[PDB]
């Protein structure tokens, strides 16, 4: 194939683009997903109501004070066929290193894994703009599309974000409510692999393991959504007979 497998998404191709995802939605109805971020910046202080709920206070505290740097979704079919059209699309957030809040060492990853932050200040994506997007595409609020995911808990909330362009709710109970209407059919291949199967590994040593290739810079989002998406289906292969356990469904790992 002589087309790129990543389409990289900005704000001069954004309406293109997502015409180009809302054609093939309906044909290719898995999407996986990954973001990047500048990281987490801090700790809330006090003392919690449990573990995850520390975990879930973590998450709002940086979640709404950072901004998404990139989201990846890649689109298959429900037995893993790519589009011709592209193995996963790339959209790149608006961003300034000299105005906004971030980890140094987050930006300093992101550099050598090839994000372009000169470019994300100039032509990178209102998030607001991706999100009337999205909201409208069919992608969100239908049951007919599956969500893939790995170790969620700030992907999904960097989404949210986007969408309803307000503060998170203060407490999981009700993010969890808000989530699932949004992505009513998900699964969140960490939870799958750590909490049920046992399996503890991070994404490019499952990869690794199971002889997936990556295509496209690791720590990207686009390539990081697509080796989501291509475990998702070897798992599901592998270790479910092809079809995925129904116990697994809009559990996020660590939360
Ligand atoms: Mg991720
Ligand atoms: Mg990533």
């Amino acid at each position: 194939s002589q087309i790129s497998p990543i389409r990289d998404v900005w704000s001069t191709n954004l309406q293109q683009e997502m015409n180009l995802i809302m054609s093939l939605i309906e044909r290719y109805p898995v999407v996986s997903m990954d973001t990047e971020f500048p990281g987490v910046v801090a700790r809330p202080l006090g003392v919690f109501k449990s573990s995850d709920d520390y975990h879930y206070q973590t998450l709002r505290a940086n979640v709404d004070s950072l901004k998404i740097i990139q989201i990846g979704l890649a689109l298959s079919d429900e037995e893993g066929n790519a589009p011709v059209e592209a193995c996963t699309w790339q959209f790149n957030f608006t961003f300034n290193l000299q105005d906004d809040m971030y980890a140094p060492e987050s930006i300093e990853l992101l550099t050598k894994s090839g994000i372009d932050f000169k470019k994300h200040q100039e032509v990178g994506i209102e998030p607001a703009d991706f999100a009337e997007l999205l909201i409208g595409s069919g992608l969100v609020l239908q049951e007919e599309v599956t969500w893939i995911t790995f170790h969620s808990g700030y992907d999904f909330a960097y989404l949210l974000k986007a969408m309803t362009q307000i503060p998170l709710p203060a407490e999981y109970e009700e993010f969890y409510k808000i989530l699932c209407i949004y992505f009513p059919k998900n699964y969140d291949i960490k939870y799958i692999m750590k909490s049920v199967l046992n399996n503890s590994k991070g994404l490019q040593d499952i990869a690794d393991d199971l002889q997936i290739h990556r295509i496209g810079p690791q720590h990207q989002a686009g390539s990081d959504a697509l080796l989501t998406a291509r475990i998702f289906f070897e798992i599901r292969s592998r270790y479910f007979d092809g079809s995925i356990d129904s116990r697994m469904l809009n559990q996020l790992y660590g939360l």
